[PDB]
């Protein structure tokens, strides 16, 4: 089985080194979760555009469940979320999860790594999340592919990949992330069903992992089972 | 990796241990082979009963494609086998294999696992297959199944099993096993994913193993595909 422990603040899990160089060489969790927080006060007194993007996303249909979910993710190792394509599934939980540990002082203990079916998917959906935090991908939102790669800052993050990205760093570890989401489930993959087994080992291992399956359809039983009755949440 | 070499005289694959029962238990192949292929004549012209059984299987429609079948899984480490069900696929593509084998003196050259997704259709269908032979289970058929197993002899036979029997094997090895027969991939499990995962590495260590997937007529592309863009034989 393989290593895992928790986010630090001189860890970057993205490219799974020691941070040596630069501010964050030194900074405590304490000043990096301050930090961030006040970021995100500053660029919504700053970019008016903004404010018209976060105002569309409080109309789609997850907003509703924001507390149920986070809840239900806090309290359990394993987590189904569930839902009609259309619901903001994709684009929204990560932010969720990222938003609930910034505005709760506790940035620094947040990265969330999340695959998706394809690479189109991987670099399409971090390019849309990057847009509504008004950002490029490179800062709070990041992609990994086969060969092309913008990975986002060392905390308080998420990054984006294709399966077989995942599973090649699940080799050396996945020191340093709090979250691993697996999208479209639904979607029949071999990589992803064995992805599946190992995060299972992982879980098994490390209970303070939080593992996210997320389905557009019913069929969702079979991961429901395979990972000890887990919660399913309805979206 | 997993251990795997081809057939030995004096291996059995089945009990992962010496041969130390039966006929020729110390000869060569060349001499298990001629025993077996004289065998399998004589019992042809002495069991009228499996006469009326050879016409019955000869009017299948997945006979038709005995040749090109033979040829795809000769040439190709892996191949891909779709087609109606009631077609054949189950009960004669093991067959067609083992004949081939026993009918041109490479019987001893020849053994041959069959994964089904259930513990009864392994059982059902070795106990047909065995009909089908004129034999009772424990010959050239056998199942092993999580509690109870009919072992077949250790040359120029087909063991079918459940997915995880194999998984738990493949821990181990599958020293001496000359064909991989995974069945019914259409049904998805998380498993039976993992298992393509496992066989797709002993295939690039050894190409000289032969992996069959069988399936009804849906979408094969993403095995094709996984599997390094092989055949596909339309039946
Ligand atoms: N790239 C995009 N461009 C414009 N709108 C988008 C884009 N991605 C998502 N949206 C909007 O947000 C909604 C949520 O999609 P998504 O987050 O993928 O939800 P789900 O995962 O439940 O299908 C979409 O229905 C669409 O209206
Ligand atoms: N246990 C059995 N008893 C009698 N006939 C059988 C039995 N199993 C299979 N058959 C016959 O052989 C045919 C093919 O079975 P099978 O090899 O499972 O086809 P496939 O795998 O292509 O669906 C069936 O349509 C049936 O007519
Ligand atoms: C019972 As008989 C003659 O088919 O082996
Ligand atoms: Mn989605
Ligand atoms: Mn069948």
């Amino acid at each position: 089985v393989v290593p895992w422990s928790p986010p630090q603040s001189n860890w970057n899990p993205w490219t799974s080194s020691n941070i040596d160089e630069g501010p964050l060489a030194f900074a405590t969790p304490e000043q990096i979760s301050m930090d961030l927080k006040n970021e995100l006060m500053y660029q919504l007194e700053q970019d008016h555009d903004l404010q018209a993007i976060l105002q569309e996303r409080e109309l789609l249909p997850v907003k509703k469940f924001e507390s149920e979910i986070l809840e239900a993710i806090s309290q359990n190792s394993v987590v189904i979320i569930r839902g009609a394509t259309g619901c903001g599934k994709t684009t929204q939980v990560p932010q969720f999860i990222l938003d609930d540990f910034i505005q709760n002082d506790r940035a620094a203990e947040c990265n969330i790594v999340v695959t998706q079916p394809r690479r189109i998917s991987a670099v399409s959906v971090a390019e849309r999340v990057a847009f509504e935090r008004g950002e490029e991908p490179g800062k709070s939102c990041g992609y990994s592919v086969r060969f092309e790669s913008i990975l986002p800052r060392p905390h308080a993050s998420i990054m984006f990949c294709t399966v077989g990205v995942l599973l090649r760093k699940l080799e050396a570890g996945i020191r340093g992330i709090s979250h691993v989401i697996v999208d479209e489930i639904h979607e029949r993959d071999i990589n992803t069903d064995f992805l599946l087994v190992v995060l299972r080992d992982v879980v098994q291992a490390y209970p303070e992992v939080r593992i996210v399956l997320m389905s557009a359809t019913i069929d969702t039983s079979m991961f429901c089972e395979y990972f000890f009755n887990c919660p399913i949440i309805e979206v």
